[PDB]
């Protein structure tokens, strides 16, 4: 029936809310009003889906949630992980988009922003498992999630990343992960955990769900005891240079997977050799762009608004090849780095920059159809 | 000891709220965050003020309110007018900025957008009065407002208009004044009349003030009987081509007043000869710009976002002279039309376009100081 033999799963980044979990008024994550990725690709005969995972949680938590979003079942973060970081072991339960997912039935994974990192970690778990959970279950018995066992291959065909901070971002180090802004983020999470809330911002495993008979005052008191306030097990930490390097250090290339990256630049060189945001950078990224663009290290300056070029091209010290727009992107086991998209800021990739008239719907349609063509090529050359 | 002998009164347009009457979060009308007109001009030693008049009412109602804002006292719309249109005769009461205002003590009037029309009408009333009110008080006795008497000269030194729709706008004819959008406007007025409201949107004379012990249900029922819903005595009507022509037809040049206009363009010619909004036009004016720019009559196309050039230059039936940036603007009795400001949309005149980095604070400062210099020169050449 579908043109693509393997389902495409699109994985949103940090802050992203999709589908039923998006607020009453809120942008459509995958394509804005410019090109409705899920709906349009379906109309054209492709089998595609948008994952829904934690908007504020760690790559770890998100990767576990991604697994269950696909397979179905009750999210299990692992006994060792839960005990180490101080959050619930078990989380939400998903219906599952492919309940028969197993070695032999493959999926294509495309990640925007942090979605790119989350995808890598989950493949890591399928192939190699999670050593601390393996050790924990050896020592103490119990059940261990099949996600943490290792030895599950032939499950992902491709990893494509768009504006992913593979090497982290200074906008995290110098803003997102500061004490003041973690508190803002966590307060937002506390609030949207109130008993009248219909949206899940992705930190309920830390206690941010008010009980039906609990007063707001008691709720405040209870969740102020949570480890979230001081933990590194959250998105803010993971998006830092250190946080991203840690993930780089525990990932490896899978020789059967087709890897490809896209990167935008939306800054220009000023006097002194610093980078400033172009007119047309979505305005909410103006200051973050300046922070990145005024780095002491010249090669860390050019950026898409919130992620520097050098972070998006590929994980540093993993094998890559610079590739053309025209040739097949069909090499396995190596990061195929696509030519930089000039004038594309971080959110132009997902079409939500309603202020930017240079970035047209028809252009974004071509961009997505291009990705699908590459995916079709991957299928054709097994 | 102010540098200017005559006080400068700035008069906002349609939708504008100022001072204490602005919502919790709302732009600073005169200068945005780019150049604080009132505060900065005061620091430099000028006596300036921002009038506060109805945001949604007619030029008539606004012009009465302007009079009382300056002179002080209880707003009196006139018995004949009240009876003809179906609203209260009396309105709010103002402290007065110049309680001694009379022939001999003059004021300079500068109006943005509809503010420009309001200023013309008020001076018309001072000089020539209101014949229907004169006739009504002849027939029925009682008190008549001094504003309606006629014979008051030597009270206004200058009339300067910025992006004023002297000849109306299609954005009114084809949108603002349609049935569906009048209802939206009136509903907003109804709501902001509720008993917890601290802001006056300028239509309480029509009944839109909920009583302290009245239920919302009863309020809805009462104000649905108001004539507002079908009247032309409102801003939406007055901003139309017909509405503006009517005002033109009943105003005249005062030979002792210095008249000057400014106009912006923020559209560009497309291949068919239609006008489209520049990048940089405040995005809320995007559609209104297209509507104006696709007019059948070519000379009605170029626009500032919501006002076509032909409308802003000067009232079409009144004398004008095209003037240079450098000529002293000291001619009396004729509209001195200042050269068009390229790239300035409707709201760039008041500095509220936070999305437009090409329009800097220092530019806006020069523009306002320019106006003051012209006003100073009007004083110097009596
Ligand atoms: C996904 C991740 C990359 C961003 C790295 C920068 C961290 C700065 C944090 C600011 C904190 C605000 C409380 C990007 C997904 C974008 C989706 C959207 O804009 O809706
Ligand atoms: C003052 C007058 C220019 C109005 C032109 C035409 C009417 C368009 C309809 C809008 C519909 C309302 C729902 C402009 C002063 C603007 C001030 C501000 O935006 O703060
Ligand atoms: C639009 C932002 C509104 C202002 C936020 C102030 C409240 C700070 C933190 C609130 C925490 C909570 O309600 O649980
Ligand atoms: C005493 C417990 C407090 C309950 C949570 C407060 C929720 C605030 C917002 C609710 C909005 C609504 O009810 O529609
Ligand atoms: C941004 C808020 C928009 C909500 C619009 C719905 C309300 C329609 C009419 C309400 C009239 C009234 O409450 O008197
Ligand atoms: C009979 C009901 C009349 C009062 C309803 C007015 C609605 C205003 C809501 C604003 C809430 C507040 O700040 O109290
Ligand atoms: C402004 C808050 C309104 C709803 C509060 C519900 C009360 C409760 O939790 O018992
Ligand atoms: C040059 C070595 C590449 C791997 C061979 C894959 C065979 C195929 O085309 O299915
Ligand atoms: C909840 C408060 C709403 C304020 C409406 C202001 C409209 C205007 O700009 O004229
Ligand atoms: C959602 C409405 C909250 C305010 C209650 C109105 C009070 C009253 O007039 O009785
Ligand atoms: C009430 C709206 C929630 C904000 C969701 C976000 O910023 O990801
Ligand atoms: C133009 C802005 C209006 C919003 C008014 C408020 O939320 O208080
Ligand atoms: C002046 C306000 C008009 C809003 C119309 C639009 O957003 O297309
Ligand atoms: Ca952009
Ligand atoms: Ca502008
Ligand atoms: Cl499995
Ligand atoms: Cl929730
Ligand atoms: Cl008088
Ligand atoms: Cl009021
Ligand atoms: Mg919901
Ligand atoms: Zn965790
Ligand atoms: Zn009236």
């Amino acid at each position: 029936q579908p043109l693509n033999k393997y389902p495409v799963v699109f994985v949103h980044g940090f802050l992203g809310l999709v589908g039923d979990n998006a607020p009453a008024l809120y942008p459509n994550y995958w394509g804005g009003n410019k090109f409705k990725v899920i709906e349009e690709l379906r109309k054209q005969g492709y089998n595609v889906h948008q994952a829904s995972v934690s908007a504020f949680g760690s790559n770890y938590d998100r990767a576990v949630q991604l697994y269950y979003y696909i397979k179905g079942g009750r999210v299990d973060y692992g006994a060792a992980h839960a005990a180490k970081y101080g959050h619930e072991r078990y989380g939400k339960t998903y219906k599952g988009i492919m309940p028969n997912w197993e070695p032999g039935k493959k999926v294509h994974l495309v990640g925007h922003s942090m979605g790119g990192q989350t995808i890598r970690l989950m493949e890591e778990f399928l192939r190699n498992g999670n050593k601390e959970e393996i050790a924990y279950h050896q020592a103490h018995g119990g059940e261990i999630s099949p996600l943490f066992t290792g030895g599950h291959n032939n499950m992902v065909a491709s990893i494509t990343t768009l504006a992913t901070p593979h090497n982290g971002s200074q906008a995290a180090d110098k803003f997102g992960n500061t004490e003041a802004v973690r508190k803002i983020m966590f307060a937002l999470n506390r609030f949207m955990g109130n008993k009248y809330s219909n949206i899940d911002l992705g930190l309920t495993q830390w206690g941010f769900k008010q009980l039906p008979n609990e007063s707001y005052i008691d709720y405040i008191k209870r969740v102020s005891k949570s480890k979230i306030w001081t933990s590194d097990d959250n998105a803010a930490y993971d998006l830092t240079l250190d946080g991203s390097a840690k993930l780089n250090n525990m990932t490896s290339m899978n020789p059967n997977i087709t890897y490809t990256t896209y990167t935008g630049v939306s800054s220009h060189t000023g006097p002194l050799g610093y980078e400033n945001p172009d007119l047309g950078t979505f305005f909410l990224m103006d200051t973050t762009s300046r922070i990145i663009g005024h780095d002491a290290r010249e090669e860390w300056r050019k950026n898409d608004g919130v992620v520097p070029v050098i972070s998006s091209l590929h994980p540093s010290n993993q094998p890559f090849v610079n590739v053309t727009n025209n040739e097949p992107a069909t090499r396995r086991g190596i990061w195929q780095v696509k030519p930089i998209l000039q004038g594309w800021d971080h959110v132009d990739f997902i079409g939500v920059d309603f202020l930017d008239f240079k970035r047209k719907g028809s252009e974004l349609a071509n961009f997505y159809i291009g990705i699908i063509n590459d995916l079709l090529s991957v299928e054709a050359t097994e």
